[PDB]
């Protein structure tokens, strides 16, 4: 269980050892404007995923951070958010974690 591939086609993506504990927790439970419910673990970093257009603050869930769509690179998945433009650290990701499968590297 130290590796996380996207579940739709196994694309590496992140590692256990990159989540990032953003206001004391890795784990944050958000809604988009269209009411979705979004379980979203941050990670420092990832890999394997293809960052969508350029970066927008509305509605972000970070305060400071504007945000692309980071979709899985190999199947297109949407996988989260890359997030940027603010401060300590100045960008990480949020992804989605049912979109996520954990397994030995
Ligand atoms: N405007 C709009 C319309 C439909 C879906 C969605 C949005 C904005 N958004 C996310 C983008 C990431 C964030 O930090 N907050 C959000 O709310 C969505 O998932
Ligand atoms: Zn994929």
């Amino acid at each position: 269980a130290s590796i996380f591939r996207c579940r739709q086609c196994g694309q590496t993506i992140s590692r256990r050892d990159w989540l990032l504990p953003m206001g004391g927790d890795h784990e944050h439970v958000v809604f988009n404007p269209a009411g979705m419910i979004f379980r979203v673990w941050c990670f420092s970093l990832a890999q394997g995923l293809r960052l969508i257009g350029a970066p927008s603050g509305e509605f972000s869930w970070f305060k400071g951070y504007d945000w692309t769509i980071a979709l899985c690179g190999q199947c297109g998945s949407h996988l989260g958010w890359h997030y940027e433009g603010g401060s300590q650290p100045q960008t990480f990701f949020g992804l989605i974690k049912d979109r996520l499968a954990e397994g030995p590297a």
